[PDB]
């Protein structure tokens, strides 16, 4: 299909209009790889959105771009940051979100140490999103740090969407090379036949960053490291032996090869590394003080 009936079937699939109508102040934030993020302000109210925007030139895969837009659409929950609205402005897409004002876990594993009982905290907010998003047949498949944002009293919220997908009983596994490729599961990576397991392995490479600071392989190229995640045993932490046997005990349930032998995320809800988690007050000093690995 042409770029011109690519364009016109998502704008069929968007709300209609130009966001540009009622939104004022857009200032870019930060980015991913396929498009970046601005803050903007709702002009009668002044309430204060991210405007996720994604050009549909620059793609590697444009058909992606229907994913979040339409199994996203009306999606409630805790844990999950809200979607408002999305719209065709020129060639690109614009998805309107919450605004959470807490950002990203990446800048908290990159600035400081975390302990036991925040490190569970998060596990166990993204897991029951997890759960819920699984049961669904909806598969995330870009969990990292990156994915993971924060409010200031210390909540946590699953974002990054843009390339999940949805599974049925019809077409129970995707085949798609799709994925940040540090993270990537092991049979993803391989090409085989997936689902919902991806984003446990996924997981498990957050709990190493949160544990050592970055994932395995990370200043490898990553086409390299996606090979060594294929082939090699399960990566390992470099601060192994400062673990609780209870961290290391629930990673061992995510970095599982085999992903039928990998827990899912209901099994992994009643680990007893997730009665550590703290409460929402135990993250806020993530966000106001550094302190050193
Ligand atoms: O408030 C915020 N609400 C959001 C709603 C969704 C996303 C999101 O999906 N970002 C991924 C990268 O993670 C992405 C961006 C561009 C193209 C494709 C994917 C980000 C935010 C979001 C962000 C943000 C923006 C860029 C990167 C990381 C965090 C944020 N930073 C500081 C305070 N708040």
């Amino acid at each position: 299909s042409s770029h011109e009936q690519f364009r016109a079937a998502l704008q069929l699939v968007v709300d209609p209009g130009d966001p540009r109508s009622y939104l004022d102040n857009f200032i870019k934030i930060g980015e991913g790889s396929t498009g970046i993020v601005c803050i903007a302000t709702v002009r009668s109210s002044g309430k204060l959105v991210a405007v996720k925007k994604m050009d549909l030139r620059k793609q590697q895969r444009r058909e992606l771009l229907f994913n979040e837009v339409v199994i996203m659409r009306d999606y409630q929950h805790e844990n999950v940051v809200e979607m408002y609205n999305s719209y065709l402005v020129g060639d690109e897409l614009w998805v309107v979100m919450e605004f959470l004002e807490g950002g990203a876990l990446t800048d908290i594993v990159t600035h400081t140490r975390m302990n036991e009982e925040q490190i569970a905290a998060v596990c166990l907010a993204v897991l029951q999103a997890l759960s819920v998003l699984h049961a669904q047949g909806v598969i995330h498949r870009d969990i990292k740090s990156d994915s993971i944002l924060l409010t200031h009293d210390g909540r946590v919220k699953l974002s990054d969407f843009g390339f999940c997908a949805q599974v049925s009983k019809e077409v129970p596994r995707r085949k798609s090379l799709v994925g940040t490729p540090y993270w990537m599961a092991p049979e993803l990576i391989s090409r085989l036949p997936y689902g919902p397991e991806v984003d446990i392995w996924s997981l498990g490479i957050m709990v190493i960053e949160m544990v050592d600071g970055e994932p395995p392989y990370f200043n490898e190229p990553p086409l390299k490291a996606m090979k060594m995640i294929r082939d090699n045993l399960p990566p390992r932490l470099k601060n192994l032996h400062k673990v609780s046997p209870s961290l290391k005990g629930f990673l061992d349930r995510l970095l599982v090869r085999d992903p039928a032998q990998r827990a899912t995320a209901a099994e992994l809800l009643k680990h007893p590394f997730l009665a550590k988690a703290g409460p929402p007050a135990s993250i806020v000093p993530l966000m106001r003080q550094n302190r050193t690995r």
